[PDB]
C-alpha cells in the first residue's frame, strides 16, 4: 500500500526523470545561456519530446497530464538545472496552455494545444501594462491596439494570450482574451529588457498596432477576460515557488560541495562548525519551503481552495531562496563573487522570484484577505 | 562646536566629495559597469582634487585628511561609483600607507608624489591561490610566484608584492617589495569575471624571473608580515564606508522611485508598507555609518581599534546587502532591470562581505578580543 503523505513511486520516477534531464542536458549549457542571453530553443525541443512542456495538458492533446505535485517536483528539478528554463516552462504550462484548455472551443484546442503540449509552440501571457489595450470588433476580425510590459516569452514565444478591453464601460467585466500568434502582423516587440539575471528568458515590452485577430481566436466570451486572467493564479504561483526551491537547492549543493572540497578537504563538514551549521540551516530552510510548495500543489490537485497556500508557498520559497543563495556565495569566499562558480548566477537568477507572478506584497495582500 | 559632531572641515570634505561623485562619477557608473571600463580619466580628475592622496602628507602631494574625513569621502565616492571607491580605498590604505610608513626617504620620493596625486594607482599583492619567493641576486631580488584576487593588478601602476625571503623563518621570513606593474616578469594571468564592480580589475598575477632592485625592498628582510598587517584597520574602515555609500545610493534610488512611481508626488507616509521599509533602510544606513565614524575616530586618535574597525566592516557590509535588496523590491519589476541602478548596486555591494577579511574573519577578530 502507498504510504500516506509520501510521494508515490510514480512521483519519484517523474522527479528522477526531470533531474536526469536537467542535470545532463540543461546544466551544462546554463552558464553559456546566461552569458549569451540565449533562449533555450534546442533544449525546449528536447524537453518537449520527453513530455516536459505538456505536464498540465491532458493526453488527448499530446500532454503528459501530471498531477500538480509531480509538476512541482519537475519544475524544481528543471530550475536546479537552469532557472530561466524553469520560468519558460512554468509560464508556458500554467498560463499559456491552461487558459486554452479550460476556455478554448474544441477547434481552438485542436489548432493550438498539440503543438504547445509538445513544446513546438511556446506559450506566453500578456496581461500587465505600463488596461488600455483595446480590441475593436471589425466583422470577422478584432482589431487590437495597445501595449504590454514584462511579458515572458513575448519575443521567443509562438503563442501569446493577449488581454484587451472590449467594453470600456463595463470595467473589470469588459475585458476579453485573445489567442495571438506572435508573428501576427501588428504584433511588435518594443524591447527585450536587460535584466539582473535569467538572461536566457526574454522579458518583453510589446506593442500592438492595428493588430487583426480572427474572431475565432477570442478565448471565451466577450467579457470573460478578467476571469481568464485570474484562472491560474494558483498554478503559476506554485510553479514559481517550486523553481525558487530548485534554484536554492542548486546553490546549496554547490556550497556543500565547495565546503567538502575546498574547506574541509574531504573531512566531515561538521569539523568546521560554523560552515556546517550554516549548511544545516540552508538545508532546513530548503526542505521546509519544499513541503509548503508540495502542500499547496496537493490542494490544487484535489481542486480545493488554495490561493492562500499557493501564495504562501510562493512568498516563503522566493524569500528563502535569496537568503540561501546569498549564504551559498558566502561559503565560497572570494570565489563566490566569481562567474567561474555558479552561485553568483543562481543568486542573480533567483532574485526575481520575489517580484514576478505577484510581488511579495501582492502575496501578503491576498494572504491577509484570506485570514 | 560639539566634540561628538562633525567639524566644519569634515562637512566641507564630505560636500566636496559629494559634488565630485554626483557630477563626475554617478553619470558614467552604469556604462563603466556594462563595459568593464577602468575609470582612469575619473581617477585623474579625482587626483587633481586630492582624493587619491587623502592618507598622504602634503609634502608628498597628499591632502592628509583625518580618518573621519577619509571615511566620509569614501562613502560619497561609493555612492557615486562602487568600483571607484574600492580602487581608492585600496590605493590609499595599502598602496600609499606602507610606502609612507616603512619607505626610505628615497623610496618615498620616487613613488609617493605620483601616487598621492593619483597619476600612479597603487595595489597590494599578498594573497595567493606564501609560496611567492624572492632571492637575492647582486643588486636585484628575483621574484617568482603568483597572487590571487589583486585589485588594480592590471590597471594599477605600483603594487606592493609580498614574497618569502627566508623559508625557514616562517611568518618572520617574508619581505615586501615596491613593484611597478611594468616590471619585466610581471604578468596579469587573468582579470576575473565578477558578479559586480566590473570597472575594477581583480587579477591573478604571475611573477617569472621578476627582477626588482634591492632599493625597492620595502623595509628590512623579514619585515614583510608586519607590513602586510600594518593597515588592517584603515582598510576595514574604508570598506565599511563604501558599503554605507552603496547602501545609501540604493536607498535614495528606492526613495525617489517611491515618490515618482508609487505615491506620484504625494507624501511617502501615505503608503505605509513602503514608508516603513524606507524608514528601516534609512535607519540601518545611519546606524552603520555611526559605527564606521566611531572606528575612524579611534584610529585617528591612535587608540586600539581593530575590534571596532572589524565591527564596522561586518555591520556595514551585511546592512548594505539587506538595504540594496530592499531597494530592488521597492522598484517592483523595474528593480530587476539594468535600466535602473539598484540591480547594479546590489551586485556591486555583495563582495563587501567577502574581501578585506570575510565576515567570519571579522567575527573571529571580534570574538578573540572580548
Amino acid at each position: 500500500h502507498h504510504h500516506h503523505m509520501l510521494l508515490t513511486d510514480t512521483q519519484e520516477q517523474i522527479r528522477e526523470a526531470a533531474r536526469d534531464f536537467a542535470q545532463e542536458r540543461l546544466a551544462p549549457g546554463a552558464a553559456a545561456r546566461d552569458r549569451e542571453h540565449a533562449f533555450p530553443r534546442a533544449e525546449l525541443t528536447e524537453m518537449g519530446a520527453l513530455g516536459f512542456l505538456g505536464m498540465l495538458a491532458p493526453e488527448e492533446w499530446g500532454g503528459s497530464d501530471l498531477d500538480m505535485v509531480a509538476y512541482a517536483l519537475a519544475l524544481e528539478e528543471i530550475a536546479a538545472g537552469d532557472g530561466a528554463c524553469s520560468t519558460i516552462v512554468s509560464v508556458h504550462s500554467s498560463v499559456g496552455c491552461m487558459p486554452i484548455l479550460r476556455f478554448g472551443t474544441e477547434d481552438q484546442k485542436r489548432r493550438f494545444l498539440p503543438k504547445m503540449a509538445c513544446g513546438e509552440w511556446i506559450g506566453g501571457f500578456a496581461l500587465t501594462e505600463p488596461l488600455k489595450t483595446r480590441a475593436r470588433l471589425d466583422g470577422d476580425h478584432y482589431v487590437i491596439d495597445g501595449s504590454k510590459q514584462f511579458i515572458t516569452s513575448g519575443k521567443n514565444g509562438n503563442v501569446v494570450i493577449v488581454f484587451a478591453v472590449t467594453d470600456p464601460a463595463a470595467g473589470k467585466k469588459g475585458i476579453s482574451a485573445f489567442i495571438v500568434p506572435t508573428d501576427t502582423p501588428g504584433y511588435e516587440v518594443m524591447s527585450v529588457e536587460h535584466k539582473l539575471g535569467q538572461h536566457s528568458s526574454d522579458t518583453c515590452a510589446l506593442g500592438f498596432t492595428n493588430m487583426r485577430v480572427p474572431v475565432e481566436n477570442r478565448l471565451g466570451a466577450e467579457g470573460e477576460g478578467y476571469k481568464i486572467a485570474l484562472a491560474n493564479l494558483e498554478g503559476g504561483r506554485i510553479g514559481i515557488a517550486a523553481q525558487a526551491v530548485g534554484m536554492a537547492r542548486a546553490a546549496f549543493e554547490a556550497a556543500r560541495d565547495y565546503a567538502r572540497e575546498r574547506i574541509t578537504f574531504g573531512k566531515p563538514i561538521i569539523e568546521h562548525q560554523a560552515v556546517a551549521f550554516r549548511l544545516a540551516d540552508m538545508a532546513t530552510r530548503i526542505e521546509t519551503a519544499r513541503q509548503m510548495v508540495l502542500h499547496a500543489a496537493a490542494l490544487r490537485e484535489a481542486g480545493k481552495p488554495c490561493l492562500t497556500e499557493a501564495s504562501m508557498a510562493k512568498l516563503v520559497a522566493s524569500e528563502m531562496a535569496e537568503q540561501v543563495c546569498s549564504a551559498a556565495i558566502q561559503i565560497h569566499g572570494g570565489y563566490g563573487y566569481l562567474a567561474d562558480y555558479p552561485v553568483e548566477r543562481i543568486y542573480r537568477d533567483v532574485r526575481v522570484c520575489q517580484i514576478y507572478e505577484g510581488t511579495s506584497d501582492v502575496q501578503r495582500l491576498v494572504i491577509a484577505r484570506g485570514l
